[PDB]
């Protein structure tokens, strides 16, 4: 799956996820969001299961973006948790958590939840 | 918050989170879970907002563990998304998503959600 | 949207959501799941915003099923939280939480998270 | 657990949850939020497992509030998904999803996720 995961992915929002999968389970790359308080590329790092099951199961993985770069700081971080599913129409199916820095009074409303589906075309 | 985040953290379950914060926004270290299909330490990587707001808000961060090491492989990955809050009773307040690799028939039940509070003592 | 919400809805798994929207903001009906520890219909109840914004926003709603009926008891409950979007291809876009009754030792793993999209055809 | 669940509950934010558990698995009552775009009481409805496991497990339940009443309309709905744990320090441990009505361009940011713990005192 190192080969499978490594490359350029796109989600349903038109965001771009550029990733390299290391032999050691590492994910490194950049994320470009089409929405929200974001412009240009942000560093991402993550992990994946480098010895997945042989029973037709997907490959668990996840990664993080902190929404600071040379242009903008959105004082937030998203984590994607999902699985990679190989084959002619390869997908990464994720759910995510976006947390903002907040005061203790607003901490109840700190975290958004959603879902992103990444494909190799779009 | 580089100083504040770097070190050993403990959650409500007895898990141990050993992290270094980089000047560049990186998180690197190891995670040892007190529960589930886990033994010994697992690599983690993540990101944090290295220039947080000065209005008394927390510092957004996240990280990932893939549940594979030299002892076990749980074919799963957890991402934590949260904020660091400083001061004498410093805390990392997180929500997490744990995704298993599944077949497509079982993909609806792939992902658990929970919440973990990390402190510097116990 | 009382008229628009009331009726039979189908999700991407083949599940059947039969609902009546009350003028008072009540949702009542039955849920038949195509997957998991379930057979036949289960009672559902919920609420919706009966005076939504007129700026082209969706209508917020949610409901609960407890997975007990005369055939089976899965010792669990799912809540759907979402919005109704009207028009030619009407949808209810939801995220859900499924909690099982658990011992205190397994309560970290009590809750699944997912997402369901309901349409009037399928 | 009909008797255990029925009554007045309070969460860590100082919100008030007034519920009646029906023999039929119904939950009905009122919710008063101490935070957000809310004042006074809101209708709630939900479900619980009225025949839980006898092995020490918690009792699965969930409920919904639509944030409209005679005073305000926040064009939103929260669903709590959780379990009732009986005894001298009785608890309802929940995770919640708050969904706002949005335009389709803001729908990625429609949903908050958090966690509330309800006790009989405070």
């Amino acid at each position: 799956d190192e080969a499978g995961i490594t490359g350029t992915w796109y989600n349903q929002l038109g965001s771009t996820f550029i990733v390299t999968a290391g032999a050691d389970g590492a994910l490194t790359g950049t994320y470009e969001s089409a929405v929200g308080n974001a412009e240009s590329r942000y560093v991402l790092t993550g992990r994946y299961d480098s010895a997945p099951a042989t029973d037709g199961s997907g490959t668990a993985l996840g990664w993080t973006v902190a929404w600071k770069n040379n242009y903008r700081n959105a004082h937030s971080a998203t984590t994607w948790s999902g699985q990679y599913v190989g084959g002619a129409e390869a997908r990464i199916n994720t759910q995510w958590l976006l947390t903002s820095g907040t005061t203790e009074a607003n901490a109840w409303a700190s975290t958004y939840v959603g879902h992103d589906t990444f494909t190799k075309v779009k």
